[PDB]
């Protein structure tokens, strides 16, 4: 029986699935961990122990308990991205496609989605691992992890709520692809992790720790990195909020137990509607509980591992959209709608860059001010917009992923960079936000592939590309097929930086990416604001 | 008779010269000060003594005491700017041209020579004013002032070498035109002072200093401001090079009075030989002995005189030329050649901007080498020498003059900005020099209306305009006569391009760099 699985912890039963006129085997909502509830709460996860008879694996699991986004009721732009499922504390499940009939030893890739670390889903539509497996014929897991409180409420020295655990259901979830997935087809030697933003991020996280290293072959990241402003925290800053979050529930802070006891007792919606008071200051792209850098984890400082070599030395596919900070200038910066072309005056600008830099002071404003700014036009509202736009999207992703580019590329055995700038035809979002941050992850799993879904010709077409790069690159290493005809995606290399748009027209290459701005993030910025 | 004019000290015999195929009257080498040589050196000017039976005006007279360019020599466009005459300590002389027939309470103008306060002669022949005071009709008058230690060695608290007396020697001279100038037909209610460089800046402190105010009507400054970096010390610096200009010596530093008499026993030329080594830091566009904010003849410092509106306020017509920094880059930055194109490789560049830069702190530097780096070609040389090029124009020119024309339009009553960009035909430097420093004199003083200097006819014309928006600005306010020159004003700023082409006007020039040079800069060195 194709759909019945035993697997180390017990039998499973799939569905088949119709896909483009065919079919394939479809393993959802299957778990990989106990579930994290009660005085399991910000505790490390534990292996799902075996179970009798047959695990129904035919629907979709819930979804990790999260902040919901209701700016926009009934707008699909938003919602897409909201759970789709019930939401439950009892949410560490794994998704798994399987071309049929099933492969023998194929290629795997696992994805890990992304939302600030405080939110997401593996069951989104988006997120539909049927297209791809069966287009690329590649075995497709979708993994889950604790997000925001629940996930990364880190008070570090304490063993109950140590941080860092969401990172930690992830790694558990590839264990279990590790040893469970060649009982699905895949080989468990050659398996490829890809997520988005926070996904992304956790991607490279998992490049870094000596923990997850061998646990997969190669990665894949889509406008994200480890090094990102926002992706991770001191254990002071960690603890600091942590503490913040029980200071806000009128809770016993006397000490860690008593504190994360009070925490164990509230309901999973009470955390949730007081996670953003605990933030420093007033801030866009910046989220309460993410990765603490808390030296088991993360050895030492991201930054001292990125020069030492100290991380999983193989080939990576990454890159960033052409406008990452619309998305966010739309939810916390004055000035910006949805249904207007958000053409921002001066003052607004000036509010816009506090508040996307909210570390700096006065000095390093002006700094990011003056780097941005037309002076022989600066009035001009659609340059301030769009400056709003690269200033957010440079500091947030574009600048801390080329860092991260260049020092991983001089120990790596292969990088391949790209830069995402088609904006989709049936997009509901606004013309001034352009080329979203996200927005790519529907060519990748070929949403484009549904008639039904309007895309145009040109976009199937992109969409196929861009699916058969990342799936070639997660076999071979390669996102091109050697002594092939097409246009060749050249490596990056820390003398030349070569990369690729990647959109509807014919290749082009570049060099470079952006570096004058990230010359300024990377290097200047930073040592302004460490003087005094 | 036309040439015997009676002035209040004596009488004076000019001399009939020719210019353009006709004749103009002039009156070289008058004394407006007493020789300020032996206990007289470092000391404030004293009014020439009157003297009896005519002074013979109709030669050039000795140039101050200065260091000589010898670094090509031969080479007519550094010698240009060389001593053209004897040096000499008694060098405090004026010229002056009269149109012929002399005509009757005219516009004045009072050419002030630049040369960083360390050289300059009022003699040079592109100062020649016989061209501009017969084609223009007005009286053209050229002073002197002690350069160097001589005219700026400054020891605030003394009163043999006080500071500024460079300042005080052109003061003196202003107020000789503001009481004999109508014995030669000119109109002392009228007079416009202009100079280039540190006479761009001399002129910019005297519309700041209450004794100098009321000697002049209007003013224009060429390729220099009062606010430039290299053009003033604070009186401890002052004293500090003072000090150290002794030590050079091996001269008494007990007191004052021990350290001046040892100074003024020394030969001219050995104070010369190490004026350079008084300097703080190895840098370009730097000079040791310049003005001194005093409290005197500065009230407060030139900033809050500024911001308070502590100034004379008329009318005033300033520029600058499009490449302020290259010929400065030259003579003290690496890489750099007369004889070459002068690609610039990226370790010479880093010196570059620590030798324009000698003050700033490494985030300071790193911010100027940010802010002029195109990163997505770094490599370029040629990218690399203008990126310099502009730092040092910018930096020591173009940005102080532009924080200046802001600041004086808030109070002043008419400002009139231009960008002289034209790349004389006949030009002795290279190309990668460009439109150089101190070029743009030549077309203000008429040389490019005689023939046997070969400049084209567009440049003759370029010249003829040029000379009348100066001249008609000195008489009226305005060069413009009922394409028009815009005024500058706060909110528009708007200036115009100085070149061969028909005028266009453009707005707020350079705003991008300058802001980073007067707001973030100055900011971020307080700060760090
Ligand atoms: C598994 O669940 C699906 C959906 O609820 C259902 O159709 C199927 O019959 C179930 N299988 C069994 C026998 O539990
Ligand atoms: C990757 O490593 C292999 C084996 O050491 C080496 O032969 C190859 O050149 C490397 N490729 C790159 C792009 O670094
Ligand atoms: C003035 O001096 C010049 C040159 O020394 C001489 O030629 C001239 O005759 C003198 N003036 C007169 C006429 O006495
Ligand atoms: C100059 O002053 C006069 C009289 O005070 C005034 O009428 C005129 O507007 C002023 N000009 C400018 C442009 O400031
Ligand atoms: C990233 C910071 O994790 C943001 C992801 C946001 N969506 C909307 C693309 C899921
Ligand atoms: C200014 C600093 O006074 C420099 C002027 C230089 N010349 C060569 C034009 C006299
Ligand atoms: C990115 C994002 O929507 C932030 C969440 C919104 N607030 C802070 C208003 C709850
Ligand atoms: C441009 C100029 O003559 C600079 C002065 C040269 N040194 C420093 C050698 C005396
Ligand atoms: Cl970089
Ligand atoms: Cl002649
Ligand atoms: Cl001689
Ligand atoms: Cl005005």
């Amino acid at each position: 029986s194709e759909l019945l699985v035993n697997t180390k912890s017990g039998k499973v039963m799939g569905t088949r699935v119709p896909v483009l006129s065919s079919h394939i085997s479809a393993f959802l909502g299957i778990p990989f961990a106990e579930p994290p509830v009660g005085n399991m709460r910000f505790r490390r996860p534990e292996p799902k122990k075996p179970w009798s008879g047959v695990w129904n694996a035919s629907t979709y699991p819930n979804n990790c308990q999260q902040y919901v986004d209701e700016q926009f009721p009934g707008f699909s732009g938003s919602e897409m991205w909201n759970p789709n499922r019930e939401m439950s504390e009892d949410c560490l499940y794994l998704n798994i496609w399987v071309p049929s009939p099933r492969p023998k030893s194929t290629t795997v890739m696992v994805w890990i989605y992304g939302g600030g670390f405080y939110s997401g889903s593996s069951t989104l539509d988006v997120y539909n691992g049927k297209y791809l497996a069966y287009t690329e014929e590649v075995v497709l897991v979708s993994l889950s992890y604790r997000v925001g409180a629940f996930g990364f409420l880190a008070l570090h020295g304490s063993q109950e709520a140590p941080g860092n655990v969401g990172l930690l259901d992830q790694r558990m979830a590839l264990q279990w692809v590790h040893d469970n997935i060649q009982f699905f087809g895949g080989d468990p030697k050659t398996v490829t992790i890809f997520g988005e933003s926070a996904g992304g991020a956790s991607v490279g996280m998992h490049i870094l720790s000596p923990g997850s290293r061998d646990l997969f072959r190669r990665a894949i990241l889509q406008s994200g990195s480890p090094n990102c402003p926002w992706a991770s925290v001191s254990v002071a800053e960690g603890r600091r909020r942590a503490v913040e979050l029980g200071r806000n529930l009128n809770c016993n802070l006397n000490s860690d137990e008593e504190l994360i006891h009070c925490l164990r007792e509230k309901k999973p919606q009470e955390l949730i509607d007081v996670e953003w008071n605990v933030l420093p200051f007033d801030s866009i792209f910046r989220f309460s509980f993410v990765p603490v850098i808390d030296g088991e984890f993360f050895p030492t400082s991201l930054e001292s591992m990125l020069n030492s070599g100290n991380f999983k030395k193989t080939q990576i596919l990454l890159g960033v959209n052409k406008d990452e900070g619309s998305f966010f200038l739309l939810y916390g910066a004055p000035g910006f709608s949805k249904d207007s072309e958000s053409k921002i005056s001066r003052e607004d600008f000036m509010s816009g860059v506090k508040l996307s830099v909210p570390h700096a002071n006065d000095l390093g404003l002006d700094a990011v001010t003056l780097q941005y700014t037309d002076w022989m036009d600066d009035n001009n509202g659609i340059k301030n917009r769009d400056g709003l736009d690269d200033i957010v999207g440079d500091h947030n992703v574009i600048c801390p992923l080329m860092h991260f580019v260049n020092k991983y590329t001089k120990f790596g055995n292969g990088t391949y960079l790209y830069f995402f700038n088609h904006r989709a035809s049936n997009l509901v979002w606004p013309e001034w936000m352009g080329v979203i941050h996200g927005y790519e992850i529907e060519f990748v799993f070929g949403l484009p592939l549904v008639k039904e879904l309007n895309y145009t010709a040109e976009e199937e077409a992109l969409s196929r590309r861009i699916m058969h790069y990342w799936a070639t690159f997660a076999k071979t290493g390669n996102p091109n097929e050697p002594h092939s005809q097409e246009s060749k995606w050249p490596l990056f290399t820390t003398k030349e930086q070569k990369f690729i748009d990647l959109n509807t027209e014919p290749m082009k290459v570049h060099q470079r990416l952006r570096v004058q701005m990230c010359v300024f993030w990377n290097q200047f910025l930073p040592k302004l604001l460490n003087a005094t």
